[PDB]
DNA sequence: GCTCAAGGTCACG
DNA sequence: CGTGACCTTGAGC
């Protein structure tokens, strides 16, 4: 069996693992144009912000923030950017 | 020789 | 212009 797998950063059902943890497809996206654009982001309040679906879409660097801190790992994003190469953390 | 998930690709708000 | 989400790639079992 597995759970019902969910997105942890902004609390939604996952599509499946997306950069070795459950995340669904918009925060994989986020995450992608984040590292491999090298975008910079700031709060608009005081970068001490809880993460919903809802609140991510007001606080870039927070969703960033929760993303890093709860497993979605920077080095996850490969920069050699070839598909279907599966990064289950081992 | 199928199965899982990186991750493009582009359509919608 | 930022997600939202669905097809393709292509590495592991
Ligand atoms: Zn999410
Ligand atoms: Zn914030």
């Amino acid at each position: 069996a597995i759970p019902k797998r969910l997105c942890l950063v902004c609390g939604d059902i996952a599509s499946g693992y997306h950069y070795g943890v459950a995340s669904c497809e918009a925060c994989k996206a986020f995450f992608k144009r984040t590292i491999q654009g090298n975008i910079e982001y700031s709060c608009p309040a005081t970068n001490e912000c809880e993460i919903t679906k809802r609140r991510r879409k007001s606080c870039q660097a927070c969703r960033f923030m929760k993303a890093l801190k709860v497993g979605m790992l920077k080095e996850g994003v490969r920069l050699d950017r070839v598909r279907g190469g599966r990064q289950k953390y081992k």
